[PDB]
């Protein structure tokens, strides 16, 4: 039997609402927005039901409020946070967003919890692996987010120095989604030319990719401080529909997102920002960067970042 | 000469935004987002921006306050409005956003006279009609959205009635975008079947039929009841792009808007609801439907209802 | 569990590597190329392979002289024919297709017996009543492709005439796929106007229309004369691929196709070309559409082409 | 004013047919389909026209034998070929083929002489070179097809290897399209990670490498042989869309063709393959890849071969 394919979107916010409107703009699935706030979730699924037919997609896009609503799901993908963005950094929502995530996980746990589970809730990493021992779900079918972004902004910005297609950049973001990102250098090529050929043909300078570097590292408080109301919203929607293609389509896609990393870069058993294979059977790889010595220590240095505030909300109040 | 297709986008809005977001991801056009408010249209732009290279499109988004930016654009949209929701009409907005189409015409004028433009702002055909004046800009090459959104949910209420594919639903609103629009019934078929065979066959009675004529006069009040934060943005950002795309593709498209109906309809020279044909040249023709004497007069209707709000906006102080 | 979506196209010839090419573009589904000619498939296959990340599909398309290997398959799509194109009418395969396919019967009875099944081979809507009784398989799993390439035809002559985008011509052919077939000219509409209406207008003349008729009716002979070495294949593997869609999508779409026609056009019992709702129970129901006396009559005259090709079959050494 | 972009396919044979086909999908553009083949062009034109309304696009697909017909085209695609495939060597093909291409000449000289013209002709390389001499257009403004086919080969049966989407293999072939071309695999990468990692990491051995290294250059006549009848032409006719994409969306993309090399990897001025960016003024420049000490003699050798063979062709009788 052929049955629709099925995205539950818990959290009907910016980026929620986002997410909805692309998949059934590609008719990838059938989307349930969820959310506890009253009339959104159903005023978005809506005003995106009557795009479908100009978009010539039969995807249908409902607005609820009821976790029965999301079994069957074949991918969630949580967004729900508490209202306000961040001022300095991502952590400042820690508190608030594990409780939802408790309540969320008791959702996915009782009405679909063969589900592949993307979680997008800030602070990103330490969100995913929260959820994962709180809800019980394999490692492998709950991830983070994360990578595809910051790699994308990356990619975008080395880019934009030479000039070409952004598609044809291969560079990758690891670690975890904060300051302690880290954008690997010494990985990165323009159509096959690594970085280090650039610099001899006086086409970049270390210094023009060190801005690059940062550019990457602070990109979200520079949409952020333009938008005012609120943090980036169109590109993680766009990634995380990647993510759920990946899966629903079992793509082998190379995706950098927070996995449960356990005999890979000298951790043994932690979510951070890695370079995975994603297909049916959710991530079912992941892929081992050639770092130099610094990379090594500067993503040593985001592993401490992420057990930081992992500890803190360990002792919580 | 090829040259990248240029979209102006006026008012970075909710539908604004969204209108950025689906021309990247389709790759219809470079796009420039315009605004006065400060950092919203530059926030917007970057973060679209970063999702290019997610969809694998090579379009440039970027943000501005400077009407410069919008030369040589090939379509202009304009969605800039002063804030807040209609109550009960959409003609509450009258005066202001008057206000502000005289600057969006001086500025189109001025660097891009040879654009198609498509007016979103409310009223809809009062403000149609009000740009042409001031700007100059041939009749053929100024319009309005407004029958692809309301044509688009009729379609979809009788498509959710039947069960079947909207897109294999053919159906029409006409007349002006308020309260007197006329879903023309008459035109309505569903694979070739009109509603009088259905009648016959009782798949349909016309109680349901007069129901979903209803529903779609005051669907944009259920979307807006529940959204709160103001009125609906997906679907009329959707609508936007398939008149933009007919423009650009020369698709000869039949699109009902708010065209420049000079002798059709029993009318002399007037903006109003019709299905056009819409090309390279803008406006390249408009279609005669076989209205019933109930559908004319319920035309005639809209036609003084359109003529009232205009009268009003010639009586400045 | 995600399982990915599998096509088994049976006879790898002009239609059926075509079939693979567009499905493997579109990452609808993975493809199966079944062909008892040696290498042929296998070439195709290889072939279509590469294209694969040109178009950014993570489609798997292989080729293949064993019916094991379509076991799983969610659509059957037969394409399998002996040598030639027809000289004067599709009929002259009758004898030679319906032994290929009492074979291929046998090949999905066994190996993937819940599959929908779209015949294509000629003579079309006897070829699918011959497998739908020797396989054994449900009605409503088994139909023919013919009314969308017929209709696309009828179509496309309307939006040629009238210089719009087909897309927006809504018109119907139904009966059998043959001289008898049934241009159904008092259906058509262009964007909600009825020929009618063009008539009165002077845009368009009833022998104009007839002209239109005619030129669908006969369409097959115009492209078969023109290739020389067989009759047409581009469109009908796009038709097949449609309806392919439809029923993997569960789109609810009104296809025209040949289907099992019980209680509708004054029929009991018959294969043929009928507006049809394809879903993912395969043919979920057929619209009963407001034919004139005289189309009445020249469906009638179809029936009885079927009919007497169908008891020739019956008849055969 | 808006046009219609328009490409030109010389030669409807097997390839060309196929560009035509996927060119109307996409919507990307009008064809006009060359040829001297008397009933071919125009029969191909015809059913791939009635497929356009089942794709949803509005591109003009016609056929001719009259160069007139090419006027004005954007882009020119060369697929004209004596009939016969080649049994050992695609050189076999050269005097024939060259005489075909003085035709073409003539016609895009006197019809279109601002198109961007890629030529698919074997032998590749030359054929380029004699066309460009001939025709008279900007070295920048004439290109060979056969990077895109040869490294998407390439990057396939990688990503076969390693089970990945293809998609995130970035891997080049360079070098003329022959015996003689040059899979760099120190450009090799699968998500940022290189082949020497791979080997270090126990997941690949270098006869592995080596034999994916052998396959991509004899990968022709693996689908040759299975074919009979021809030539691979699915793959190559999506790589030529791929390159006229670039074009006419001006994507800046990293395009791996034969393309005018004055000042790279060591040559003065010879049409071979090289990664190109190609945007709206054609190939806009050359990328140079890292290549190590063999590679560079294997390219040495590439360079020598596609030279003796275009000094047969300057001793014409
Ligand atoms: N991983 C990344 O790269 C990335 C990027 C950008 C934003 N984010 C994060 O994603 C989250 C969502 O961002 P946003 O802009 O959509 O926020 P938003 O405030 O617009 O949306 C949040 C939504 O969650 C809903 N919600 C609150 N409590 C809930 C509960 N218990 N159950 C269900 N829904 C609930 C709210 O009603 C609201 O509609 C934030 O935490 C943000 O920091 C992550
Ligand atoms: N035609 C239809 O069917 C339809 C449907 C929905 C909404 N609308 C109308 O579309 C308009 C926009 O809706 P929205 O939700 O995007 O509103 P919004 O308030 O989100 O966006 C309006 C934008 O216009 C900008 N703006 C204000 N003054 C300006 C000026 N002088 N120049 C340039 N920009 C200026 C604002 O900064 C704001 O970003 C409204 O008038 C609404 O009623 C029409
Ligand atoms: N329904 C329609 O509208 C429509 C339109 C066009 C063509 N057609 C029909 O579709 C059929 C295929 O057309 P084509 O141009 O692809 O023909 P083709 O000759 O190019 O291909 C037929 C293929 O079937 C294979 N074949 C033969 N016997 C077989 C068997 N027992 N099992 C499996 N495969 C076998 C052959 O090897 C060959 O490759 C023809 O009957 C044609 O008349 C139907
Ligand atoms: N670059 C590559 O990687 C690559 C790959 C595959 C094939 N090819 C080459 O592409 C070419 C075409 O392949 P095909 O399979 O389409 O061959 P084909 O024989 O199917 O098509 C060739 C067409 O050219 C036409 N033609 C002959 N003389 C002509 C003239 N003077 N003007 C216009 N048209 C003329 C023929 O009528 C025929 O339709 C061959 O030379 C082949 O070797 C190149």
């Amino acid at each position: 039997m052929i049955e629709r394919r099925k995205i539950a979107v818990i959290g009907s916010g910016q980026i929620g609402g986002n997410i909805a409107y692309i998949v059934g703009k590609d008719n990838l699935a059938d989307v349930v927005l969820f959310d506890i706030a009253e009339g959104i979730p159903q005023g978005k699924a809506l005003d995106i039901t009557h795009s479908m037919v100009m978009f010539g997609s039969t995807s249908k896009v409902i607005g609820t409020n009821d976790y029965a609503d999301i079994s069957g799901s074949d991918v969630v993908i949580i967004t729900a946070s508490i209202p306000g963005r961040p001022k300095d950094d991502r952590s400042e929502l820690l508190f608030g967003n594990a409780r939802i995530l408790d309540s969320v996980a008791e959702g996915v746990k009782k009405y679909c919890p063969n589900a592949f589970v993307i979680c997008i809730t800030n602070p990103l990493d330490v969100m995913v692996s929260h959820f994962q021992k709180v809800s019980g779900l394999p490692h492998n079918k709950v991830c983070g987010m994360a990578g595809v972004l910051d790699s994308s902004r990356f990619r975008t910005f080395i880019a934009q120095h030479f000039g070409v297609n952004a598609s044809d950049v291969s560079a990758n973001v690891i670690g975890g989604h904060g300051d302690g990102m880290v954008p690997a250098t010494s990985s990165v090529s323009v159509g096959g030319v690594p970085l280090s050929s650039f610099i001899k043909q006086g086409l970049i300078t270390q210094e023009q990719i060190d801005e690059i570097v940062c550019h990457t590292r602070i990109a979200w408080k520079e949409v952020a401080d333009n938008l005012k109301t609120g943090t980036a919203y169109f590109a993680p929607a766009a990634a995380a529909v990647k993510m759920a293609e990946a899966y629903l389509k079992d793509k082998k896609a190379v995706v950098p997102c927070s996995a449960f990393c356990s005999n890979h870069y000298g951790v043994k058993g932690i979510y951070m920002g890695v370079p995975t294979i994603i297909g049916k059977n959710g991530v079912e790889d992941i892929l081992e960067l050639d770092l130099t010595p610094l990379e090594q220590k500067l993503l040593g240095e985001s592993i401490n970042e992420v057990n930081t505030i992992s500890k803190v909300l360990d002792n919580a109040p």
